């Protein structure tokens, strides 16, 4: 697992920041955003 589930293992976008920054449900469950991806 990511550190997350909306991307895949190793997006190089959250590598660095956790692009997601969801806070609270940084998780987001989505299987696939569109900042990793
Ligand atoms: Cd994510
Ligand atoms: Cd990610
Ligand atoms: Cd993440
Ligand atoms: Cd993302």
């Amino acid at each position: 697992k990511s550190c997350c589930s909306c991307c895949p293992a190793e997006c190089e976008k959250c590598a660095k920041d956790c692009v997601c920054k969801g806070g609270e449900a940084a998780e987001a469950e989505a299987e696939k955003c569109s900042c990793c991806q």
